[PDB]
């Protein structure tokens, strides 16, 4: 029996096998009756699908069937931790899962919800299939890197390093910049399914590839979207949210800025989290009625 990295047999859990023969752990939240729509939840770097329990329960409460998987190299899925052969693997695997759900629920509209790197994955998925998705909810999507981290000098130095020692790691991401809510920082720091090892050079290069690919995809993006962004985000720069609003061709695009908020808006100070849940609820409800 194939087992998760935590030694649990996949036969005990919801799962799928991707095109590379890797098992991905899956999570579902289905309503009691006929769903109004489907929504895939796309998590960020280093985290996993279980972090979306409360948001998913809210969406299921709106009669959507919510589905997710842990991206390769994350959570309870297989793969070396936080590495990927090419960023497109994440997009391909989302499309596999979406195609499987659409075959089981034909005719239902499908939405995407993505945070952080998961938001870049959602943008690239929707840009790969224009007109396929009904809408997207983006929570601090990866559109622009922190400008102090991604200078030309440092990107060229990382490309040189990647050519020699692709597995060399930097220090870990500073978890205190994820959220002003210190209880949520403590929860993040003690979740065994989160990867807090330093970012490997090779994966840093894939995240730079995601940024480059997102920029080229923006003029192909026509899907309706809700974009939520904190003004003090040190991981996905707020300028990227403004760039997405300017360059996406979508006729239905809305931005809400949370002044002073950090990166994980759905796990921020209660005033911010409650607003994020309310805005997503309203936006999805208006587009599923
Ligand atoms: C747990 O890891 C997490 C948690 C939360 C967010 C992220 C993430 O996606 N980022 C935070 C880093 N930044 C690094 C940046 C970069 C790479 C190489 C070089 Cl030379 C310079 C800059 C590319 C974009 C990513 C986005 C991660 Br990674």
């Amino acid at each position: 029996p194939r087992r998760t990295p935590q030694s649990i047999p996949y036969q005990d859990l919801p799962h799928l096998v991707n095109a590379d023969g890797q098992y991905l752990f899956c999570r579902y939240w289905a309503p009691t009756g006929t769903p109004k729509a489907l929504i895939f939840v796309s998590h960020g770097a280093g985290e996993h699908s279980g972090r979306y329990e409360e948001l998913a329960r809210m969406l299921m409460g709106l009669d959507l069937l919510v589905f997710a998987h842990d991206h390769v190299g994350h959570g309870q899925s297989e793969g070396e931790r936080m590495v990927v052969s090419d960023f497109h693997v994440f997009v391909r695997d989302v499309l596999q899962h979406v195609d499987s759900m659409q075959k089981d629920y034909p005719g239902l509209p499908v939405f995407l919800l993505g945070h952080s790197m998961g938001g870049a994955i959602a943008i690239l998925t929707a840009a790969e299939r224009p007109g396929h998705f009904a809408g997207m909810v983006l929570i601090s999507p990866l559109v622009l890197a922190n400008p102090e981290s991604a200078t030309t000098f440092k990107v060229l130095a990382a490309k040189v390093l990647n050519s020699v020692l692709p597995n060399l790691s930097s220090g870990p991401i500073d978890s205190s910049v994820l959220s002003r809510n210190k209880t949520e920082v403590d929860i993040y720091n003690s979740d065994p399914l989160i990867c807090r090892a330093g970012l490997k050079v090779c994966f840093g290069i894939q995240l730079l590839n995601a940024v480059s690919r997102v920029e080229r995809a923006l003029p192909k993006l026509t899907v309706p979207f809700l974009l939520l962004q904190g003004s003090a985000d040190r991981l996905c720069d707020s300028k990227g949210a403004y760039l997405l609003m300017e360059l996406a061709k979508s006729q239905d695009k809305t931005l809400k800025i949370y002044e002073g908020a950090y990166h994980v808006l759905h796990k921020e100070l209660p005033e911010v989290t409650n607003s994020v849940f309310h805005e997503i609820n309203m936006w999805v409800s208006q587009r599923t009625a």
